[PDB]
This record gives C-alpha cells, structure tokens and sequence, in this order.
C-alpha cells in the first residue's frame, strides 16, 4: 500500500550523488514519512526492470530489524525509484570519517566494544538474508546504517547491490564438468554467500583502521593485489586478540573454508 | 410579475458583466416586466460547436429540476447566434472566488478553507446532487467555480444542464480478444457516481485550492489520473506536510469518494450520513 | 597573574570553571591574542598550573544564544519563528562588529554559531573565545580542484558563512542539515541550492533577512560580503 | 535458581539515579540491573520492607518487570530484576520534545494505544493480586529488546517514591484515610501518563511540585492543561476523563479499561 505514484511524493534534500545513484530524502504524504529515494538512470547502468525483476521481488520480502526497510518501487522516467527508510544516524563511514578528521585515529578508528556491537548487528542482517537463500553482495561500511535510536542495519540489499558487483553472476542466476578447472565451474555454478563473508572480514579491519587494506590503489591493482598475494590483514594496535583471529577466519581465498553467518555469530569476539 | 419568465430580448436590458470567459459571458441584466435583476449566460452555438437540437433535452431537464440548493433557472431563447440562458443573479458569488481571494493573500499553504467550512459547504452540494441523482440527472461539472452562494449565506449548484454538458464535451470497433484496454472502456459509460468523484475532487480543492493535478496540461491530467491509483489531499502539491492539519474524518470521506470503481462509491444519501459532515455550523 | 583564584562552580579543549577575583571565569586546557572589544570574549591572562593552561576571561552569567532557542524550541512558541526578527538584528550587529575587528587584526574565529554567542548580565553579547582553536592553523595551473582546495585553504570568508548559517539558526533553532551526520554536510550544501531560511509556517521573517542570509551563503567565498559590507546591510 | 549472594554478581555501569547499575551474573550468564537502596536515606528498614518484598516475589506477569531476587549489601538494599535495552517511554518523549518536535503532538495515537494496553494488562494483573503499583508514570514504562512493553518499580521502589505510611459524622475525605486509598489511585495515575504521552509531560508540569498537590484538590485536569493537538480525538480523551474523575469510586477498573473503544 506504499504509494507508486510520484506526485504523492514531494522530493527535498539530495544526501548523495554518484555515478549511477542519486540518493534523495523525500516526504509521502499518504505515509506521513520522511522516506530515501534512490534514483538510479537505467540507462546509465545499462540495465532494464526485467533484468532487475527477481532484485526487486527479494527486496519485497527480506524483511529483518537488521536489514533496511524496503517499502515500494516504481519508474519515473528514465528512472528507477527506490523508497526506502530514511535513517537518521548515518553511515558506519560517516562516523570513521568523522574520527579521522578529528585526529583521533592514529591509535584505531572504533573501540573494539564499538565494532563488536555494529558487527554482530550486520551478521545477524546477514544470517537472515542467507537463511532465504539471498547474498548481499555489497557489504562495507558505507552501506551500514544507523538508526537515531542506536539500530543497526545494511543497506542496499537487491538492486543495488547487483548492479555494484557484476550483475546476474550468484547462485540465484556442462554437461560433463570433469575437466573444468575450479573457476570455470564457479562461473557456471555462480559464486555463493561465502562473498559476504569476506567482505565482511574487509568492513572488519575498515572500521579498525579506518579504510580498506588497498584504498591506495586503483582499481585494477586492487584486484592483482587480492589475487596475486596472500589475503589481507589489519596491518595491510589496541586491537591483538580474536578480532584478528576472526578477521582470518573471514579472509579465505577458498570460500568453503570460510564460516557461514551463524558460525560466526558465535567466535569469542562478539 | 407574472407570467411567466419572457422570451422576448427587448424584455431584458443587459447591464454588467460579470465573467467574460473563452467559451461563454455571464452578464447581469434588468428584466422589466417581472421588475428583477437577473444573470444571463450568453452561449454562442457556432463556438462551442453546438446547435439547438442537442441542447433541447439539458433545457427541458433544466426546466424541472428546481431545489433550495440549485441555481434556479428561469428561461432561456436564442439570441441571433447564440442561446441565452436566464438564471437568478447570486449575489455570495462563487467559493472559487473565496479560494483566489486567500490564494492571493498567500495565506493558502496550511490551508484553504477549514473543515467546519467545507463541512457546511459540501453538504448543501450533496443535498443538491442528491436531488438531481433521484430525479435521474447528473451534474458532471461539479467543482468550487460552480457552487454559488447566496447573500444570505445560502449555497446552491450552479450550471446544470447546457452548460455542465459543454464544458464536459458531450466493445463497438474491432475484435473484442484484441482490443486494447481503452478502446473497450468507450462503451462502458458514467452513471450519477461520476458526480461523487467530482465531489471528491471538490472536497480537494476547497483545502488546498486547486484540484490535485492542475499544474499540467490538460492531456496530461487525463493521463495522470487514468494511470495512477485516485489521489489524495497532497497529491500534486508543493508544500505537503503543510495539510497535516486536515484531520482523519475528511481524508476517509475524500478516500470513499475518490475510487476508480463507480460502484465502490457512496450514494449521495450516503455521504450526507458520513462523520464529517458533523463539523457542518449555521450558513457563514 | 598568580593565584589569587578561588576555584568555584563548573560552568564548564578541556573544562571552564567560575573563579572569585571579581566574578571571572578560567579555562583549562590539555600565545597571543592581542585582541581587545566589547563583542569579543579575550584573554585577561593566562598562566600555568601543573599540565594545566589557565585562561582567565570575563564570566557571562546570561549564558548563550542557544540556551535562550533551547527554552524556546522546549517550549511550543517556535510555531511563527523562534527569535524575533528585531531581536536577531541585535544580537548579530554585536557579533559581526566583533567579527569585523578580528578580521581588521587578521584573524578568523572559526566557531560562529548560537552557542558561541555568549550574553552578559549586562545584556552585552559577545563571541566566544577562540585563541586555543587558532593556535591549531608556486604555479597552480595544472592543480586538481581537490588539490587546489588544500594549498587556498581559507580566511575570514569562512566566518562570513558560519554567520549566515547562524542567522539561519536563531530563526528556526538549527543549523539547515542539522539531522545529518557532520561529515555529510560538505554534500548536502554543494548538491543541494546554497542554504536558505527554508533549508514551515514558521516564517514571519522579512526579505531583507532572507536577502542578507543568501550574501553569506554563497559557495564561493570571494563573492560573500566583508564583516563592514555587511554592517551596512538593510537589514541591520 | 537466582542467587542471595552478592559475589555471584559483577558491578558494571550505572544506569541512572536509589542508583540503578547494570551487573553481570556470572551462574548462569545473564547481565541484569540491579537497583541499589541506602536503607537510613529513605528513612527505610527492612521490617517495613518485607510486605512489600513478597509481593513482589509472587507477582510473575510478561508486562511487569521480572524481578529475580533481593539481599542486603552493608547498608544498601540491592534489588536484582531483568535488564531492559530499550530504556523508558520517557526517553522517547524527552528527545522528541528537546528537538521541538512535540508540535502538534509528542507519540502518535495508535503508539499511545499500543504501549498503555500492556501497561493497563500489567496493571490488571496487579490488581488481580490485591496489589496497586503506586507510581504509574511514562518513566515507570520500560521497553524490551523485543518491543514488550512492562512496567517497572512495583513493590519497594514505588513503595518509597510514594511513601511509608461510629462514623456517622465522619467527613468523607476522613473515611476514606481511615479505610485508606486502593487500586483505583493507578487507574488515575494511568490518566496522567496517557497526557504525559500525548503532551510531553504531566497536566501541571508548570507549575513546581508540591504547589501541584494543591492545585489538583482545587480543579480538575485534561489533556489541554498542559498547554494544536488536534490529532489526539474523541474516545482517547473520553478514555482520559473516565481515568481523571476525582471520585475512585467513579473511575473504572482496569478490566473495563481494556474493554474501552480506544483499546480494539
Ligand atoms: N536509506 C538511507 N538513509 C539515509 N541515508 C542513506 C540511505 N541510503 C543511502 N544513504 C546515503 O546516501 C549517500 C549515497 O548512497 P549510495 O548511492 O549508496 O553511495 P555509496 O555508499 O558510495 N554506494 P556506491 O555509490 O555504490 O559506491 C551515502 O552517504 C549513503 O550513506
Ligand atoms: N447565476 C449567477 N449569479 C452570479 N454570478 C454568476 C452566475 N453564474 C455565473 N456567475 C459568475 O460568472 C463568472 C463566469 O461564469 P462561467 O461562464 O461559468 O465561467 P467559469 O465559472 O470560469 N467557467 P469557465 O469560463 O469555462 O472556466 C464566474 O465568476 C461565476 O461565478
Ligand atoms: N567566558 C565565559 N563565560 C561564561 N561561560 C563560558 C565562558 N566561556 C565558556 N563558557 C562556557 O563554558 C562551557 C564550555 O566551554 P568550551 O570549553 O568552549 O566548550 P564548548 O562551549 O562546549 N565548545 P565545544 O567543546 O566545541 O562544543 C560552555 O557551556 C560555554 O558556554
Ligand atoms: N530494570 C531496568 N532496566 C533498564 N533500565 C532501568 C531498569 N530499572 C530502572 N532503569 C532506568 O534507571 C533510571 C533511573 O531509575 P529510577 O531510580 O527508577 O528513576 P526514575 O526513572 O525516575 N523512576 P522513579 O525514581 O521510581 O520515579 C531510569 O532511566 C530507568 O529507565
Ligand atoms: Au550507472
Ligand atoms: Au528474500
Ligand atoms: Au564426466
Ligand atoms: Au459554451
Ligand atoms: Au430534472
Ligand atoms: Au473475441
Ligand atoms: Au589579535
Ligand atoms: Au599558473
Ligand atoms: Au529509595
Ligand atoms: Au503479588
Ligand atoms: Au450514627
Ligand atoms: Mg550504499
Ligand atoms: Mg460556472
Ligand atoms: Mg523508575
């Protein structure tokens, strides 16, 4: 029963303007609520709504207090519109941005009491969303968002996601595959929610360190940096205990050795 | 008088105008044999793309229906080229002319006219449509430049008949398993609940003042309107959390007139039973 | 210059406590400052302790600004505005004419906002003190913009802003992106038209305000007015 | 079952202010708060305590706050119950009232409904007992992590923010301080924290306390005492006035509370 027609919504501040989205606050009168709206040019992204079909029905049901509350799409124009939660607190990012301009980073980003807190909150969002046979995709700090009342939740689960990551390439997308090496038949098979689990241990050592161990790099390099070497670490302080051992456990080049969400949920750490 | 109401134009001495509009005037006028000021609509045929015989059956139904809350129409004849339509003259003026009047002041952002107000409004509208649904006519033009109101403070429907009918214009085709959705809507017709949605619609004006989808052409309104669920009070509104006066009783009147389905829709009858219309006070 | 100071109540980049000798009041910290106006909170004195940096400055027992916007917004009487459009025009003639004299000095504030509006129990008003946030202070034509921003840096402009932005605040009770995150602010102001009064019937606020809130509120700093232009604004 | 003995509980960070802390309880595994007493403060002994202590043992209700165990610590009375994470429904309100938006109304009318139909349950189930909680208030109403909603304080807190203590000619005031007040005093204290909900605060939060002692045997409070409000209709403020009559004998009972036009 949200509102699919867009003079129902009166469009106030732009919060972010990138490449491919444009995210703008919005008020629904019919709701009586501040919503987020995030544009995206189809176009732009070269992607079209029954590309984006299944992305959309997902978003319609994965709901959990740690996931952010999807409420209805719709097109305008050469537009998708995502409305969503608008959540008042910010980004995880905004907040380690916020230290390192302060200067109150060169001794760690966030405590690890702080870290322990929003993590565990993400991995229970992620616990739920593998549980449906979903994968987010996008796990970092810029997209976990904080409500004013102190909630914890990932955005841009579906849509967003997809389109950051490579599109229609997960499970959710031979013959005779004796011969295929590994990653041929991860192609064929389409890689699983064990993703999330190392991009995770990456969101880990970003809000310790207050960045991604290759920020440096381009985008290229990132990549021959990640699959030339072996997996990163937090020193590419106040830290040295299972934080680092869970980060490990995270960061596996094989993602079946990898744990799952629930496994993780456990580890002294949290 | 009397009488009765004269064909004769030599009868009437016209006097001010009060509209002059694109399609027709409205001109005050001195009629000497019932000694009364009255209001003439002046309709040229040729520019509404119209004749006498079309017209015949809105005058003959214009000629019956008389009530409290109807503009009351006295006579009408033709005029060389055009078809004049004499009327009792009110002196209130329109609610459209209290809407512009507060538009102008910019005092129309949280608000229009207040609920007590449109309450008392509307329900004088709904006795009339009531009437005219019984008598088995339909308005079609029911919007705030067509209530009028009396000096005394009463309220009454104006332009039903001819004019209602030009200004709203006034399955076949092809095989029916491949025939587009609007092609097949052409046979389908309107009953009096297409008044009850203009009512809706009204109720929308007379609080932000303007009808929902006003700032596009009119192409586009039927577009928008076609296209989308019915709207509500903020729809096409600038400033929308400025209406968050406008309480719940009003948005669910508004929200039983405004449904796609005809049949969904409230009687006339039934409206006048809902809630809302409580807030109604003595007439100004 | 030695002690000669009772330490009383806290009031109260460390704490400020109340001090007797004759009502003072004396920051503590984790040189100069010649800086001397009616509309400006300077230092008497300042002198060492143990770890400890004493600054000795006037005691205003009117509190600030904001708390008077605080009682207000607590309140239910900031439906037509929170200050009068009378008494903002006072309050910020003071703090501008104090702006003006430290820029004269060459000097820049750099922390104008309600709360530091700091009021007498004469009725004076006065900027905060500013002197511990000041102690931390070729050819470019083939320069990124983001590289140019950090070799321009900036100057007294950057108050002329925060001033506009403080107008801003004392008619409504808060800065335009107030419920956003601090380090999205820098978005919210470049992708969005320059910060208005409007950034809702609580506007009985006149045009000339809007029109001096707009010549502090331009993106570009060389087109913002000096302190002395805008003394000479309608408005005030 | 729950621990008397002090060394089995783990002193963390303090709540509020009696002072209330968070401990950790390491038999078992449980963080809880525990609310600490100074007995001669309050001009309490545990004598007058003890009534008040097996009440609250006995009581046992998903909208009252469990409570585990009691024992003295020196001359401190600790009080072990469940920890709730979502704090108080008075936090709610004091931070949408800080930032000016209790315009037109602090907590919306169906959140009204929702939090004091588990609060008038909590209050049922007391009354049920023979028991009246004496200091119904928004920052008596505790949340739950999982969004439940229970009252806080029953027994010895409420018990000391309230205090310890041929009639034929006899003045009604005066019969009823000798039979003394019973469970119909919630009820009003209910009628005053569904204000407190709506407006931000009590009907007489101008006006300093103990002159509102006064003021209130010399008038009769709404929800427009305090001071727009216009979302808040009908049977909410028929609800209230049912609450608010001076007469206990007048004001219904929590049973026919919940059965109230407002409360389906
Ligand atoms: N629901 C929301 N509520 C509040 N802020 C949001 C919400 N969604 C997104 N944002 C913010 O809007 C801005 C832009 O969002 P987004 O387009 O996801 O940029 P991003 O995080 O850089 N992702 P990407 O552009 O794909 O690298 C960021 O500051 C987000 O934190
Ligand atoms: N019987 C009447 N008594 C007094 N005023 C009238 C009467 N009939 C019409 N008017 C006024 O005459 C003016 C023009 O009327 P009309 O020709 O209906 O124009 P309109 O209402 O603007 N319709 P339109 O010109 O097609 O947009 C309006 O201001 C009416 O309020
Ligand atoms: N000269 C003064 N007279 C009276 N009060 C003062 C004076 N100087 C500072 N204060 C108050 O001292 C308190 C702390 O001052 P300060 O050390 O500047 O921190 P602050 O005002 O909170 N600035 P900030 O830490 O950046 O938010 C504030 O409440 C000031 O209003
Ligand atoms: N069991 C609990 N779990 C979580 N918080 C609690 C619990 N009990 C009390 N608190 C909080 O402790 C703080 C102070 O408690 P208290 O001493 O009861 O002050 P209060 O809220 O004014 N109640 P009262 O003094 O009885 O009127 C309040 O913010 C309560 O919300
Ligand atoms: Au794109
Ligand atoms: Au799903
Ligand atoms: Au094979
Ligand atoms: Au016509
Ligand atoms: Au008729
Ligand atoms: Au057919
Ligand atoms: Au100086
Ligand atoms: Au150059
Ligand atoms: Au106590
Ligand atoms: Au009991
Ligand atoms: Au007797
Ligand atoms: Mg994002
Ligand atoms: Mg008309
Ligand atoms: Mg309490």
């Amino acid at each position: 029963p949200w509102s699919i027609n867009r003079d129902d919504y009166e469009l106030q501040e732009v919060i972010g303007s990138g490449a491919t989205a444009v995210v703008q606050a919005a008020y629904c009168a019919p709701k009586k609520e501040k919503v987020a709206i995030k544009r995206i040019n189809l176009e732009k992204c070269q992607t079209s709504m029954d590309e984006l079909l299944k992305e959309i029905q997902a978003m319609s049901q994965c709901h959990h207090p740690n996931i952010v509350s999807y409420y209805t799409s719709f097109v305008v124009k050469d537009e998708l519109w995502l409305v969503m939660k608008l959540l008042s607190g910010g980004s995880v990012l905004d907040i380690i941005k916020h230290i390192v301009a302060k200067g109150e980073h060169k001794s760690g980003v966030l405590d690890e009491s702080t870290i322990a807190t929003i993590l565990r909150e993400v991995l229970e969002g992620l616990e739920y969303l593998h549980k449906n046979g979903q994968i987010h995709r996008d796990v970092k700090a810029g997209n976990i968002l904080l409500g004013e009342d102190g909630s914890v939740q990932i955005a841009d689960f579906g849509v967003s996601a997809f389109l950051a990551t490579g599109g229609d390439i997960t499970r959710n997308k031979v013959g005779t595959p004796c011969w295929m090496a590994p990653e041929v038949m991860e192609q064929v098979r389409g890689y699983d929610f064990k993703a999330d689990i190392w991009s995770f241990g990456i969101t880990a050592i970003e809000l310790a360190t207050g960045a991604a161990p290759y920020h440096k790099y381009p985008p290229m390099k990132v990549l021959m940096l990640t699959l030339q070497n072996d997996p990163p670490s937090l020193e590419t302080k106040k830290y040295g205990k299972s934080f680092r051992k869970m980060i490990s456990l995270c960061l596996q080049k094989d993602p079946e050795k990898r744990p799952t969400a629930a496994e993780l949920l456990r580890h002294k750490f949290f």
